[PDB]
């Protein structure tokens, strides 16, 4: 740290370690910090490579993050527990990992757990996954007896002796192991031939190839998405963490490799971006941390050019303009202050005011392109309510903090009435008086609302015209079929009466009121839903069970399509039948399967269901 740091685009590496819960993905975290040592990113160094270790949503599902952490990282390290092989988020992180592009390596963690077995990792990779495993590492020990590590690309083991880390020394591949490895040595330089044609004619000549050979071609075959690399260790016990970190150097992304990020130009023309130093600046915020003493820090990603200290950006997905305090890089123990981040680096930002998650940032006279409150699509509302995108883009709502998820009803009527509202009484306050006379109607779906004043000779006082409508506006909020908001109606006043010393204003509201309840009442009134546009990920094993629920659930299937190795099908189902939906799909795949959904549309509920609601 600080003492002799390098830049170098190539030396970057920006990975993210995906897991399962209780893989052990943070254990093995803290081991990384650990020992590359002696927040939404924290960086440190190994073998002369910075390596941001950019964290990762817990919540293996929340596709806005999920979505968004893809974008900031390179590379992944996806983590297994190696007593129960790929798992249901496993799976997930995997498919992620790939609608993404994401080159990755594997990590066999608790390989010291009763139970732990490598192959049983390597195979269910090869089935569910369908992922191309490599082995390159073989165990020494196993269970209560791991305890060294065989490097099969260049044949040296490693014994550990502690369960602390403080010992640790290359031994001669034990006798016992000479064999299986060298087995599996020539099954790597067997794939590596795959990619490099000068390794395959050495591999037919029994030649054996250099190690910067080979590791070159399967750095090659993993960038490209061909192979995956596979790891072991134990985290917890301290065997295998540096040799984790040696791979992340030698076989994950840097900035150069992946391929450019797109956002789109000013009028609309997608335009890719490479990461260059020297270009206009465009970076991206993903993380919005507010330091229990630093205040609101911003962690960003930059894509191109160099974001200087002290600088004015300019937000180009909020059109301000913003003014970049202090640049700040978050360490294991330690926050460092640097100058500035060039292309293809990450850190977190001081001084910005009205940039939140997902806004780009580009420079003084950079192009205004777009690339893509901490947030995560809420919206509070009122006796608190805090609608939100599941559990426009908010259809299911909960109250307060006990209050049970609600699916955004509406109501509306299907033909036009003309009705009549009126308020008589002799209440305390005086002699109160209101009569008006509309004509409410359907107006196409969407098309929201519109009042009509078609009073002449001022048969109502002018100065009540306010009121009727505040009453109208009011009996909106509460339709009378299951109490739910008014919408798509076109309210016409065209007649009504009053008292030259009883009418008041009040009197012309209750008035406005009823004369919309009864309208709608009277309109034979429907009730509309809200219709979600699902993707549910299932293994082709499971596609049959899971069609068969989503036409239940008063589904309509749109289209089938591949996932690699599974199906994904795209369907509108109400999203009041997609409730605990994931729970019950969990079953319906063996929980390999996922979902994910996107308010719609606005549809009538059908009679039956009405009937059902109404009750
Ligand atoms: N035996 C053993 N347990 C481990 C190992 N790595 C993680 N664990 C245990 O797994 C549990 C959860 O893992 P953890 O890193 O803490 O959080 P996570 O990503 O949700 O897994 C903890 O009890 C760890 O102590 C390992 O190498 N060996």
């Amino acid at each position: 740290m600080a003492v002799k740091v390098e830049y170098d685009l190539k030396r970057l590496r920006n990975i993210g370690i995906a897991a399962h819960i209780d893989a052990g993905k943070t254990t093995t975290t803290e081991r990384i910090l650990y020992y590359t040592g002696r927040a939404a990113v924290t960086t440190c160094f190994w073998k002369d490579h910075r390596i941001n270790i950019i964290d990762t949503p817990g919540h293996v599902d929340f596709t806005i993050e999920v979505e968004r952490s893809m974008r900031v990282l390179d590379g992944a390290i996806v983590v297994f527990d190696s007593s129960q092989g790929v798992e249901p988020q496993s799976e997930t992180v995997w498919r992620q990992a790939e609608k993404y592009k994401v080159p990755r390596i594997a990590f066999a963690n608790k390989m010291d757990k009763t139970g732990a077995d490598l192959w049983l990792v390597i195979r269910t990779m090869q089935e569910r996954l369908g992922a191309r495993p490599v082995v390159m590492q073989l165990p020494i020990g196993r269970e209560d007896t791991f305890s060294g590590i065989i490097d099969v690309l260049r044949m040296k083991a490693y014994t550990y002796g502690n369960d602390l880390g403080t010992d640790i020394r290359e031994i001669p591949i034990p006798e016992e192991y000479l064999d299986q490895a060298r087995e599996y040595h020539e099954k790597l330089v067997e794939v590596a031939a795959d990619f490099d044609e000068n390794i395959m004619l050495k591999y037919l000549e029994g030649e054996e190839p250099t190690e910067e050979e080979l590791v070159a071609a399967i750095r090659k075959g993993t960038i490209d998405l061909k192979i995956t690399p596979v790891f072991l260790g134990s985290a917890l016990k301290n065997k295998g963490v540096q040799l984790l970190l040696d791979a992340v150097v030698d076989y994950l992304p840097s900035p150069l490799d992946i391929p450019p990020i797109k956002g789109t130009t000013p009028e609309g023309e997608v335009v890719e971006i490479h990461p260059d130093p020297n270009g206009p600046l465009a970076a991206l915020a993903f993380k919005i941390m507010a330091d229990p003493y630093v205040g609101r820090l911003t962690f960003i990603r930059v894509y191109s050019g160099t974001l200087t200290s002290g600088s004015y950006v300019y937000n180009t997905t909020k059109g301000r303009k913003e003014r970049v305090a202090r640049l700040l890089r978050m360490h294991a123990n330690h926050r460092e202050e640097v100058e500035e981040l060039k292309a293809g680096d990450l850190g977190a930002v001081v001084g910005l005011k009205e940039t939140i998650t997902g806004d780009t940032l580009v420079g003084e006279d950079a192009p205004r392109v777009i690339l893509e409150e901490e947030d995560p699509t809420f919206r509070v509302s009122t006796q608190t309510i805090i609608s939100g995108m599941g559990e426009l883009k908010r259809e299911f709502k909960v109250d307060a903090n006990v209050g049970k998820p609600q699916v955004a009803y509406r109501e509306t009527i299907t033909k036009p009435v003309d009705v009549e509202g009126k308020f008589i009484r002799q209440t305390g306050g005086r002699g109160q008086y209101g009569h008006v006379k509309i004509k409410v109607e359907p107006l196409p779906r969407g098309s929201g609302f519109e009042f009509v004043n078609a009073i002449v000779g001022g048969v109502i006082p002018k100065e009540y015209i306010p009121a009727v409508q505040k009453g109208i506006e009011e009996a909106m909020q509460s339709g009378p079929l299951i109490g739910f908001p008014v919408v798509d109606i076109k309210v016409t006043l065209y007649d009504g009466s009053y008292h030259e010393v009883d009418s008041s204003e009040m009197a012309f509201k209750i008035a406005g009121s009823m004369a919309i309840k009864e309208a709608v009442q009277k309109g034979d009134p429907v009730i509309l839903e809200p219709i979600m546009r699902v993707e549910v990920t299932t293994p082709e094993e499971y596609m049959g069970d899971v069609i068969g629920d989503l036409n239940a659930r008063r589904g309509q299937i749109l289209g089938m399509e591949p996932r690699g190795n599974a199906q994904v099908i795209r369907a509108f189902v109400p999203l009041a039948e997609m409730f605990g939906y994931a729970t019950d799909l969990r079953s319906k795949t063996q929980g390999r399967g996922s979902f994910v959904m996107f308010f719609d549309h606005y549809q009538e509920v059908p009679k039956q269901v009405q009937e059902k609601l109404i009750k």
